[PDB]
């Protein structure tokens, strides 16, 4: 292990979209947290080198930023169905930076794709969960972009709370107005992926995701799928709904499933009349 003030430093819990996030002993108060661990260089290397002056897909101009929106999110959100940072710590002449959070006992709910899916009832408890802490996000006018089963924790009283914040972003208005976006393929929606001249809301994008989720949680794999990504982006924009033969799931849920991963997000379901769906509300 390793001292960091307060902290000792143990193994390695998980790896998101950035860092690593560490098992972390609090001498002061006998607790458990989980620290995320980065390095501001390499975060600026992960956005590529700066083009070279010439004579939607400009590299940002500084992309240190991003980290510390991250930061200025986190600290925003209260919720029970949300991870929460506790502290920060940065001194200005290290390359670290350590991001302290609660603890969420059990790891992630699922890592797609696996053999072993979640019932129809626990999917629907995790699911509330879920609707819950997203409609929180979209009050604070939070966008996550990374909603997966693998960014769920279930905590030690079997809810789930959201994490990695790594790509999250914070819109002024009604909602989030992208010419391009950041995800994990095949959770990306379709509006997303594709050469055009139209700007896309950033919350249609987490209810797609959060479609997909739903899909996992209870089949155990994406709908969309293919190892070749051009194949993956064709078959995410045209390619039917589809639900396989077994485990045989109920009428209800496959509704609901069929209006989150409508491909057209004007009248794709949003999370107001989720909340209100039969499937949810049983
Ligand atoms: O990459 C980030 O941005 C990030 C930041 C904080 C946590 C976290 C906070 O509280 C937690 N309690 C528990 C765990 C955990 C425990 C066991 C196994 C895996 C994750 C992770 C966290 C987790 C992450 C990601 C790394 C894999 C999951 C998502």
């Amino acid at each position: 292990s390793m001292q960091l003030n307060q902290y000792t430093l143990k193994d390695e819990i998980g790896k998101g979209s950035y860092g690593v996030v560490k098992l972390a002993y609090n001498e002061n108060d006998n607790t458990y947290y989980a620290m995320k661990v980065l390095s501001k260089k390499k975060l600026i290397r992960q956005a590529g080198f700066p083009r070279r002056p010439p004579p939607g897909c400009i590299q940002p101009r500084g992309p240190i930023e991003q980290v510390y929106q991250e930061i200025a999110i986190l600290k925003k959100l209260d919720h029970p169905n949300v991870v929460k940072l506790v502290e920060v710590l940065d001194d200005p002449n290290e390359d670290h930076l350590y991001m302290v959070f609660e603890l969420v006992n059990q790891g992630p709910v699922m890592e797609v794709p696996t053999l072993k899916p979640l019932s129809e009832d626990q999917a629907r408890f995790y699911f509330q969960d879920l609707i819950k802490g997203i409609e929180y996000l979209h009050y604070q006018k939070i966008i996550h972009r990374d909603i997966k089963p693998s960014n769920l924790l279930v905590g030690e009283d079997g809810h789930i709370k959201i994490a990695d914040f790594g790509v999250s972003n914070e819109f002024k208005g009604s909602d989030a107005l992208l010419s391009n976006t950041v995800g994990t393929p095949a959770f990306m929606a379709p509006e997303s992926l594709s050469e055009t001249r139209k700007i896309f809301s950033g919350k249609a994008l987490d209810v797609w995701a959060m479609g997909v989720t739903l899909y996992c949680f209870v089949f155990g794999q994406c709908p969309f799928m293919d190892e070749r990504i051009m194949c993956l982006h064709s078959k995410i924009k045209s390619q039917a709904l589809e639900f396989p033969d077994q485990p045989d799931i109920a009428e209800d849920l496959k509704d609901l499933i069929t209006r989150m991963l409508d491909k057209n997000p004007e009248s794709r379901i949003v999370v107001p009349e989720i909340k209100l769906h039969p499937w949810v509300t049983r």
